């Protein structure tokens, strides 16, 4: 229930620099709130890969069973 | 552990969010995607400021050229011929 890292010098140095210039007033707090934003980003992208290979299922479909496609392509314009 | 070690508590939800985040990132730990997650949003964010200065220090040569739009000129007509 407790996230922890040892940090060296240029590390602190770091992420120092970055919690001031982010008006944290903690390394930990940065830390966190970063960690909590990347988990977001690393997870919304996995969907997102997914989605975007959306054209070329349809796709294979198509090739598959072109007059299908055509047929139930047809049928949602109405 | 010269230096004082990062150090948060998390709630479940936050936990299992990391979890997942480390499992899909292919880290065997929270604390590894945890430290790795925060020093590349330290460079982003200084990198950012680096930016935002240039960005202004840019706006206030512009503004310095609007100013004295003859001397510009002539200093354009120079490089133009």
């Amino acid at each position: 229930p407790r996230i922890t890292a040892r940090v060296d010098v240029d590390t602190q140095d770091l992420l120092a620099k970055a919690a001031a210039l982010a008006g944290m007033s903690s390394i930990n707090s940065f830390v966190l709130n970063a960690a909590i934003e990347k988990a977001k980003q690393v997870i919304e992208r996995e969907q997102a890969l997914k989605l975007s290979q959306a054209d070329a299922v349809l796709l294979m479909e198509a090739l598959d069973n072109p007059a299908v496609v055509n047929a139930k392509l047809k049928l949602a314009s109405e």
